């Protein structure tokens, strides 16, 4: 893996190229993850992936899905935004893909501002802070 200088350049020069180039989903998901916060980067992944694909069945359950597990009213977390008394499931008995991007372009937002403080809080461009730490050798 190249992933060291170039890469963390790419993923704080725009949240679109952390979104886009792998490593920097898996090494920013870790980062969110370790951090307890990997409802936040699922919960956009999923939601994208939900708006790129799914069958009309599935996607409401999907709907439900996501909410359930990365918002709800308490999900054993869910990040500091709006969802604690939003949607709710009134609103999942009548669900479409669109209606959560609009939450995802939100999330987006404060994605940018609230990870970007957290990703170059602890900056993982350190091996003693990301975890590789060994060397290739054999």
């Amino acid at each position: 893996s190249m992933q060291s200088l170039k890469s963390t350049a790419k993923w704080a020069a725009s949240l679109e190229n952390l979104l886009e180039d792998p490593e920097g989903v898996k090494r920013f998901r870790e980062f969110l993850k370790k951090e307890f916060s990997e409802e936040n980067v699922l919960f956009w992944l999923a939601c994208e992936d939900f708006k790129k694909m799914q069958d009309k069945t599935q996607m409401q359950e999907k709907a439900k899905e996501i909410y359930m597990t990365f918002l709800s009213s308490k999900a054993s977390s869910q990040v500091n935004v709006e969802g604690q008394s939003r949607l709710n499931e009134k609103i999942l008995e009548e669900p479409h893909p669109l209606m959560f991007q609009k939450l995802q372009d939100q999330i987006f937002n404060l994605m940018k501002y609230d990870s970007y403080s957290r990703f170059l809080k602890s900056d993982l461009f350190l091996k003693h802070k990301r975890t590789e730490e060994e060397e290739e050798d054999l």
